[PDB]
């Protein structure tokens, strides 16, 4: 509804498969792969989910550590915002 | 509620105040005054003059072509869910 709620709904779902294991300021490979089944599906990777995680792993993982920080995260989610935005 | 319902919220938000005027595609000064008023309240009504639009266009208006773009917009938005993330 306002701005701020939906910050705040996107920093909850992040933090909900990020805190899944030990590393919890990341999201790590199967994390991603979970978050990636179930908040945006065949909308976005047209999952054959166990095949091309990893290549998604990859376009996030810009310091290339195996782990997805929030940011490296939002520069996903704002390149969708920016997608969809036509029209 | 999903990430994509949160995604068009925030471009529904950019729109719904965007296309106030003729140029659909960005938010002018009084346009994006409005938006920051009603996303970002100040409940305290004193003004020692507050000139939040001011302050964020020069911030937000990269191309200096005083107005703001989308791409422009989702840089604010993106630094709030960043400082929002360390406070939670
Ligand atoms: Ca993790
Ligand atoms: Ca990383
Ligand atoms: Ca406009
Ligand atoms: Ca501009």
């Amino acid at each position: 509804s306002t701005l701020l709620e939906n910050i705040f709904a996107i920093i909850n779902l992040f933090k909900q498969y990020s805190k899944k294991d030990k590393n919890t300021d990341t999201l790590s490979k199967k994390e991603l792969k979970e978050l990636l089944e179930k908040e945006f599906r065949q909308i976005l990777k047209n999952p054959d989910d166990p095949d091309m995680v990893d290549v998604f792993m990859d376009h996030l993982d810009i310091d290339h550590n195996k782990k997805i920080d929030f940011t490296e995260f939002l520069l996903m989610v704002f390149k969708l915002a920016q997608a969809y935005y036509e029209s």
